[PDB]
């Protein structure tokens, strides 16, 4: 059937009773009133069955072990339906199928009911969520941390062209991969003030909230490892919160306990931008306050907890305990972390400190402004008054270490600090990162580079050590096994099946590259897979496409960085060249643009708006045919993502020179068999690097070009006075041809497009369209567009997030991955 | 053992592994971290387990014959914990306790870790729990309707003797019986307006809150009957709770989602008192609307969704559906009855009245005027505007027939009107009920006539026929075999097992009442008892008791009409007598007191302090010694009423004659070894008279006296002035003798008991001192004391649950009740 592994005699009978164990014992049904709902549960229960035992022994060999602990914090993890992933990382897959089959069941019926866990919102949180896999599959004792919303990013309903948004009630019908361990529930404290007492500060009179712990299980790949992600849940305490008397009402009091449960209650739906609303700021201490202690307490086990030196040294801390920050959400971890150690331990502050950086990692995602958390101190004073003075202190030290490196140099001094002066004192939280952190990495070279000759080069200057980078990368598992079997099964028809844990072995894929066979199967799975989306297509939204066109794709969070305008601007382009010249033959298209814009983002709503009006005046002229169809992908989501990168023959990577820091969308699109078309932004850079630039279709500014654009200054009138195709194009828009009823509708993406294009759309127009001629040049050419797909995926190797994490590791948590399989899974009962 | 069942050899083996499947595979952990907690959890899901074949099959059963259908409608479901009562009526008892052990497992311990279903106040709610256990024991399709509060009554603290209430999160850990049924979710409307179109009236532009199902296994017992208790859960649409547009917040609008999620938060606290809080008011629509849409569809089902006279024909309904209103709370149902019949299935007025009346019965739980139910009209026209027109309909209809049966009569049109004029204008819920029901009954049967003679008096001079009484009872299951295996073992080691599911039987223990050997075993379980319960006094909360002594306990909801402040007073009598002649010889009581006041109930919360400043006193004077103690009961509830019943001497049934509608706890009492000292009120007078009364110790004023008194006038002053012991006692409270630092602290109390006792207390002093001075005498002779334990226990078999809904079937319902064993519980899979 394929390598989804064995459909073992034993194995299937065991599944099916199961199965039926399940179904009656677990859902209380019986087979006459079962609905497809209940025989999805059935199933999750019964694979969940498989991995409990494996996640015991792995927790409990990592406590009699006692190895350096990973903590990875991020306030997200897009990690979609786990089902799937979880009997393809057991070798499960092909006995699920069998036995269900038997049962008289479609399997891939029952995987399409398991609703998303989108407790993200894009790059940032599916990086995590791949970064979980690869440190379960390379055996890191390794944790997850974060927020359990009960609401995720929103789904994105499109109604006369608008989006709109409705709450993601992802725990509807339960969550049957989560343990909830209330046994382990923690107090989180806000508010109060601080005592200045003979020994010590105190922080006093503190509003409590509970933490509530949740463990998913996270399986690696075939090894029978399954590590944790552990998700916090906000719950208010039965006293205070009742307790403190004196009138108000009992059941009112009883009602205000959802006050206190509103910090887990949904995640902020903001990608690449900052929003300083005390909500946010307050899941932010929630899930750092949590996961501190819970760090500690294991610590206080470990070996220390019985011997040792003997006298809780906290020098060993940073050779027991890493934790990583995921971009600057959980950045009160140094702060706490340094208020626990000399509040509460009573530890000196420079032994405090010293053990703070030395355990204390941070990766920055971005470059933008808007998109960097500046704090308003007036916020932390009321909310966080310890941690506010702990700041100032942080501050006042290193800010000593600047002077003292730049004599005299007193605009450094007040560029480097922390606190920001002016309309409002602000903390900068990347500046705070960096200070406490003996390590601070990029997501892609060029990012990285960026990052040490623009926005922290001062910091840089002082400690050039702490500067690394690690490129980003996907998981394999999910992105090819996962979602492209029949990519994968043909690749390991050739060279095996260790390069699922190897993606440096699909190097050996380039000695097929003349291969007839091979080609001609790349090619049938790249064909197969386009027919079962053009069907998706019609079974779930309606309204058919032609799978015979070439599959133009942009998938990503609506950005005016991320140019989907520009891509817009080209598909208008083709429309007015066919209108111009009807009987002509060019190559069909199908493009399609998906992804999910912030709620109160104005222009990005107002581009998904101007994508379906395109589609309304493309999609019905009878001139245009079959030629060109411009469809919008509703609600783009790690599920829909499986679905569509398969199935896409052309990814658009067109962000501004020096504005994406790594994107991943890219790598999975690669690994895919898709071509990119895109700028040397990110990590497009290093994979064109890889395939070489001949099997890559780059177009545009460079970082510098950009950069001498903006000496000289961008004037947009220029380019819409030289280009009469573009003129055409902006004189539509301003005149209702795509808005008849509104005919200003979009007044305001022309005003911006000639006023304040702080991405400079319009500068790269001629030399993307005049790219785009070059791959519909090549797509006439079957074999070797197929060839040169081959070119890409056989070099796709270094974007595999294994790669990243072996690196991770050792370059700054000082921890060895290994491929050893942990003693089989074998009953067991101490 | 004892007769807890058999500990088979095949089944203890059967237990225990399913014991570890479950702390594996269910609670995913390793004995070497398993607590107690988790060790409980372990077990009832294996108890849990043995009942769901049986649900199962229950329920297909009443598919396939398709009887007719009892929906018990009630707000409150006082169920306590369901562990053991779940092994009682499986007869697992035994084998658990055997396997446990084997495991190296105390069952006891365990058992108190459970969490007790808190979803109701006193009385009310504790016999709709007692009635769900009779109508599975006698094989009816009955099911139990309610709402899931995720807080029950609230936990009793007491702080410097005040009572301090504290959030009763008893979900905190999870509730292993439940099943969650999100697909059978329902819209539930509120507010909107009535448009009048064409045809018919339209009840629009409503607000939507969905209620969601959670199913309780109710086991009958072992009779492999397992009955469903279904409550309801409120949720917020996804939509219009979001998507009702135009600004105000993407965050926002998803927070205020718990705003309709609110309805079943919390359960309002009042016993026998009414609150017009509009919050209270959307929990009875909430639980009547989702209810009758699962009942309306069950019944489409049936067989007339398949064929019958083809047309859904309602003339029927009332053949296949009863639906008892549990007091006034559920009381929409008539109107909601009234409004899908009419205005959905569109059947004419008349027919659907018809229909309404023959399937609605009403049972009636007090007669004090501030219990009544009385909705002002302004909150009823905003929130449910439809029901108000019906409302409205019914009444000029009903007081049409009043016209017409007494003309002229016009005094009697406006006493009996649903709608009282005045202040403000309401709607009297109990007139509604009495009108659209076709049973009208009381729970008592001096009660019963109280209703016919006053109360509802012109009610009943218009429809004679509908006034019934079906006097309380409580099921022996959980109030004898459960609490008391001791008792139990010996009765049946006399006469068999039969009598637990006929309780009559035990009037065969009458020819044992001069039985040397019995009078010697009940007086010793008596006193292991007692032992029992003054040990988990000093191991849960802590200084001394002396078990020799006679247990004297009231235990009830705080109210002024049960009179705790009567037993006040003789307490404190009690105590000056002692201080008076110090060496003078009296039996030594313990007085235990206890139950919960409501939390804006002033009065009831002084009382509380009133008792607890009389231990302060009485429990530290030395002169007293062990002779008297006085100790409030802290935090009563079922699982703790479980504990004294069975360890108590003397039961206070005290109530001011005419005020107590019957009461059940004094049942529980007599069933359980205790003797009763009370009035000629509620219940109490058929216990009396069914155990004679010369084995029973009444005292004070019967209804009538208390009616020639209130002729007369009370006053308070007479009763002060000729009895000096009462005199002395009320200085001593108004000169601070019980409040030093606070001396004018209960002038509240003093003050109310002089001017405005409405319920009369010092007109029973006398008599009550009295009497209990003959139970005192007959206590110091201990055969005798024995003897005529043994007349009250041998003859309580008329106050079993199981006789009550015999009636109810019988007189009301017109169903059969039927003792045959559902065939087995055995496998099976279709
Ligand atoms: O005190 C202990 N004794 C024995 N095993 C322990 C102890 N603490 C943790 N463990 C084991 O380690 C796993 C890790 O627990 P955690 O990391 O503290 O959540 C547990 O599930 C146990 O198997
Ligand atoms: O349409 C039906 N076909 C077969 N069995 C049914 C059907 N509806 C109800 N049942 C059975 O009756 C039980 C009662 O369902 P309910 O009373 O509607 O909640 C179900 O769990 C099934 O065993
Ligand atoms: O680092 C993970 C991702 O974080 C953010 O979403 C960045 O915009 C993206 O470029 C990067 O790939
Ligand atoms: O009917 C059940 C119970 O309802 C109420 O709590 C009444 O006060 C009580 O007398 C009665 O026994
Ligand atoms: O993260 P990028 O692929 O939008
Ligand atoms: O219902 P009663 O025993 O307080």
């Amino acid at each position: 059937i394929s390598v989804r592994g064995l459909a073992g005699v034993e194995n299937v009978t065991e599944l099916k009773k199961n199965f039926n164990r399940h179904l009656h014992f677990t859902l209380v049904k019986d087979r006459n009133v079962a609905t497809p709902r209940d025989y999805y549960f059935a199933l999750a229960h019964t694979v969940r069955d498989h991995l409990v035992g494996r996640w015991i022994r792995t927790q409990q060999h990592y406590y009699e072990k006692d190895p350096k602990r990973i903590y990875y914090l991020s306030l997200e993890f897009y990690m979609g339906r786990t089902l799937q992933n979880t009997m393809v990382n057991l070798a499960l897959e092909n006995a699920c199928d069998e036995a269900t089959y038997q049962l008289g069941l479609d399997m891939e019926e029952l995987e399409e009911i398991e609703e998303d866990a989108g407790l993200g919102n894009g790059g940032l949180g599916r990086l995590a969520a791949c970064f979980l896999d690869s440190m379960a599959t390379l055996g890191l004792a390794a944790y997850g941390y974060g927020i359990r919303y009960e609401f995720g990013i929103f789904n994105q309903k499109i109604c006369g062209g608008w989006q709109m948004e409705e709450a993601d009630d992802w725990l509807r019908y339960g969550n049957p991969w989560e343990k909830a361990r209330p046994e382990f529930t923690l107090p989180v404290h806000f508010y109060g003030r601080v005592e200045h007492t003979s020994q010590g500060a105190k922080w006093v009179d503190t509003q409590v909230v509970l933490a509530m712990p949740y463990d998913t299980p996270v399986p690696g790949y075939r090894n029978n490892v399954v590590n944790t992600m552990r998700l916090w849940s906000a719950k208010a305490p039965n006293d205070f919160n009742l307790k403190d008397f004196n009138v108000g009402g009992y059941i009112q009091a009883v009602l205000d306990r959802n006050l206190a449960e509103n910090i887990s209650r949904v995640l902020y739906p903001n990608d690449n931008f900052f929003e300083g609303k005390e909500l946010r700021l307050k899941q932010e201490y929630f899930v750092v306050a949590a996961t501190l202690q819970d760090i500690i307490r294991r610590f206080k086990s470990s070996k220390f907890g019985c011997r040792d030196p003997v006298r809780t040294n906290f020098d060993a801390f940073p050779d027991k305990v890493a934790i990583q920050l995921n971009d600057t959400h959980p950045s009160l971890a140094i702060p706490e972390l340094m208020r626990v150690l000399v509040d509460l331990e009573r530890l000196d502050w420079d032994k405090a400190w010293e053990v703070t950086v030395k355990t204390c990692a941070y990766t920055n995602h971005t470059v933008i402004p808007e998109a960097l958390e500046r704090w308003p101190v007036h916020l932390l004073e009321t909310l966080l008054p310890r941690h506010l003075q702990i700041i100032y202190e942080i501050n006042q030290r290193f800010l000593n270490r600047v002077a003292a490196a730049f004599p005299g140099d007193v605009d450094r001094l007040r560029r480097m600090s922390l606190v920001e002066e002016g309309a409002v004192k602000r903390i900068n939280m990347a500046h705070l990162c960096i200070a406490g952190s003996h390590a601070v990495n990029g997501v892609a070279r060029i990012h990285s580079e960026i990052l040490k000759k623009t926005i922290f080069k001062d910091f840089y200057e002082l400690e050039p050590h702490k500067f690394q980078n690690k490129t980003n990368g996907i998981t394999p598992r999910r992105w090819l096994v996962l979602c492209n079997p029949g990519l994968a099964e043909i690749i390991a028809e050739r060279i095996g099946e260790e390069y699922i844990s190897d993606l440096d072995q699909l190097r050996k894929l380039l000695s097929y590259v003349d291969d007839e066979a091979f080609i001609r199967d790349v090619a049938k799975v790249k064909q197969e897979n386009k027919l079962k989306f053009a069907a998706y297509l019609e079974r779930e939204y309606k309204v058919h496409i032609n799978p015979n066109s070439l599959f133009d794709v942009q998938v990503k969070r609506i950005h005016e960085y991320k140019r989907q305008l520009l891509n817009c601007l080209h598909v208008i382009t083709l429309y007015n060249r066919i209108k111009k010249e009807p009987n002509k033959f060019v190559v069909p298209r199908t493009v399609m643009i998906g992804g999910k814009a912030a709620p109160g983002y104005h222009m990005a709503k107002m581009i998904i708006k101007l994508i379906t009006a395109i589609g309304d005046v493309v999609n019905h002229d009878p001139v245009v045919g079959d030629r060109l169809r411009v469809i919008f992908l509703e609600n783009y989501r790690v599920s829909l993502a499986e679905k569509v990168i398969p199935a896409a023959d052309l990814s658009e990577q067109i962000s501004t020179a020096g504005t994406e820091a790594s994107g991943t969308g890219n790598m999975k699109f690669m690994l895919n068999g898709a071509l990119t078309i895109g700028t040397m932004d990110g990590a497009n850079v290093e994979m064109a690097e890889e395939a070489g630039e001949e099997n890559f279709f780059i177009f545009g500014m460079r970082v510098e070009d950009v950069d001498r654009l903006d000496q000289r200054g961008y004037n947009a009138q220029e380019y819409y006075d030289r280009i009469p195709e573009l003129r055409q194009i902006i004189e539509q828009l301003s005149s209702g041809f795509f808005s008849p009823k509104q005919p200003d509708l979009f007044k305001d993406i022309v005003n911006m497009l000639m006023h304040h294009d702080r991405f400079k759309v319009f500068a790269d127009y001629e030399e993307y369209v005049k790219c785009q001629e070059r791959v519909s040049a090549l797509y006439k050419n079957p074999r070797e567009w197929t060839r040169m797909v081959i070119r890409n995926i056989a070099t796709s190797g270094k974007f595999s997030s294994d790669r990243t994490i072996a690196q991770y590791a050792r370059e700054i948590w000082g921890v060895e991955p290994s491929r050893q399989r942990l003693p089989a899974p074998d009953e067991k009962i101490p």
